[PDB]
C-alpha cells in the first residue's frame, strides 16, 4: 500500500492543542486510493519537510471549515469572525510547491485546491455568494451531512486535461461546501473544470513530473457510490502506488 | 542519515457533525524533539487498514496517552462505572497493533493510557480506580491548578535493576509527574517489571525477549522533554531504536 500523508488541521481541544484530520478523508484514501492514509501534522518549519517528502507516496490536502490567510494572497483583510488556522497555512503552503517539484502526487479537495492557487501566486474571492453574477457556492444550513455533501450544481470539464485523461464525463454533478473560491487564476495552473457561473473548480499544475490536481468539491464523499469521485481518487492512488514502487 | 517515521497513535472525537482522528501537539513534538523523528499520526481505523502495511511503512510506534480509558472488557475487569470515558475505535486499532508490532521488531514506546494498553494487549489487567484500592496514593493530576502544575513531577519512581531502564544508565531513584487514574493490577505474562511508584505501583515494563525496544511507562515523558533528562533520555533511547530499523529500508 502507498503511504498517503493528509493535512491535519490544528483545534485547541479541552485543555490541549491537538492536531486533527476527518474520517471521511481517511476512509476515502482506503477506499477509493487503495492507500494507507497516515496524518501529517501541522508543525510548519519545525519538521524538515524534506523527509517528511521523502517518507510519503503521496499528499493530501484535506478540505476544513477554515480559510487560507488573505495575506498570502495579498487579500484585503477577512471580516470579523473569519475562521482561520495559521498553523495549517505554515505548513501546507511551502508543502505543496515543494511536493510538485518533488514529484510527489498531490491531490488537494476544497480547502485544499484553494491552498493550491494561492501556494502557486493566485487569489481567493472570500465569500463568491457576495461577489455578484457567481452562485451561492456554500452548503445548506441547519441539515444532516447527507444532504450538505449531496450533488447540488454542474461541472464541466475543460478538454486535454487530467479529468478528461481519467475519462470523466463532459458534464457531471458536484457537492458544494465552500465560501471562498479562485479570483485570480495561479500562473502555471491549467483549467480542468468550471462550475456552470463560470467559477473555477478544478486545476492541475501544469509540467508536473506527477499527479497534481485540485478540486473545489468534496470527491472523499462516499466515494464509493459516486463513479466520478472514485474516478479521481483511483488515480490519485495509482499515481501514489507508481511512487510506492519507486 | 535518514530520519525515522515515527507513527503516533490517534484518538477519535466527534466535532460537531463530523467524526474526526486527533492526536495532541505535545506528543508530535516530542518525536521531534526528543526522539529526532518525523511523527506521523496513524488513525483510530481498526481493521479498515492492513495493519502488516502500516507496520511495513513505519519506523517505530508511540502508543499516546489520552483521557479515554481502555474498556475493561478487554482484561475481564467489571464493567466501568458510568460516565466513564471509553474510545472503542482506539482499543481496537491499538492493542492488536501492540502486539503485531512486538513480534516484527518495530520499536514501541508507550505513555500512560498507551502503556495500560501494552499490559493489557499481553494479558494483564488495570485497576480502575488507583486512588480507590486502599494501598496507593492518588495518581491523579491535582483538582483545580494549571496544566504547568498538574504534569509537574509528583512522586517518586524506583528502577528495578536489570532492565531497559537501567541499560539507559537511569538512576535508581527520580522524579515523575502522575496523571492517571488507572494503573497496573496484574501484570501481563511475558513483561518484565522495569519501574516502581513508592506504594508499589508498576509504571514501567518492558517486554521480555523482544527483538527489538519496546517500553511502556505510566507517566508522561512528553512533558517539556527537552529540559528534563530523565524524560528526554527515554526519547533518546526510543529515537537510536527507530534510526537502527530506518537503516534498513
Ligand atoms: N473554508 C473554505 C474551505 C471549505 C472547505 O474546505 O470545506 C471555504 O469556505 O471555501
Ligand atoms: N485515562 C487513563 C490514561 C490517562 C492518560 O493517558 O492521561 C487513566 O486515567 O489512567
Ligand atoms: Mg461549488
Ligand atoms: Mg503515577
Amino acid at each position: 500500500l502507498p503511504l498517503i500523508g493528509v493535512t491535519a488541521c490544528t483545534k485547541q481541544i479541552g485543555l490541549h492543542p491537538y492536531h486533527i484530520a476527518g474520517d471521511k478523508y481517511l476512509r476515502a484514501v482506503v477506499n477509493g486510493a487503495g492507500g494507507l492514509p497516515l496524518i501529517i501534522p501541522a508543525l510548519g518549519e519545525s519538521i524538515d519537510q524534506a523527509a517528511l517528502l521523502d517518507s510519503v507516496d503521496g499528499l493530501l490536502f484535506t478540505g476544513s471549515p477554515s480559510n487560507v490567510e488573505p495575506r498570502h494572497y495579498s487579500g484585503p483583510a477577512s471580516e470579523p469572525g473569519t475562521l482561520h488556522d495559521s498553523d495549517r497555512d505554515a505548513t501546507t503552503l511551502p508543502l505543496v510547491r515543494a511536493a510538485i517539484d518533488a514529484g510527489i502526487p498531490v491531490l488537494g479537495i476544497c480547502r485544499g485546491f484553494q491552498e493550491m492557487n494561492v501556494a502557486f501566486g493566485g487569489s481567493l474571492h472570500q465569500k463568491v455568494h457576495e461577489v455578484g453574477t457567481f452562485m451561492d457556492h456554500r452548503e445548506p444550513a441547519d441539515q444532516p451531512l447527507e444532504v450538505q455533501y449531496a450533488p447540488r450544481h454542474a461541472m464541466h470539464v475543460q478538454p486535454g486535461g487530467v479529468l478528461a485523461g481519467i475519462g470523466l464525463p463532459s458534464e457531471f454533478q458536484v457537492n458544494s461546501i465552500h465560501g471562498q473560491g479562485v479570483d485570480r487564476l495561479a500562473p502555471g495552473l491549467r483549467v480542468e473544470a468550471l462550475a456552470p457561473d463560470g467559477l473555477v473548480e478544478a486545476i492541475s499544475v501544469e509540467g508536473a513530473k506527477a499527479f497534481a490536481l485540485g478540486v473545489q468539491w468534496n470527491p472523499e464523499w462516499q466515494v464509493l457510490t459516486n463513479p466520478n469521485y472514485l474516478a479521481i481518487f483511483q488515480a490519485f492512488g495509482k499515481a501514489c502506488s507508481k511512487r510506492a514502487g519507486q
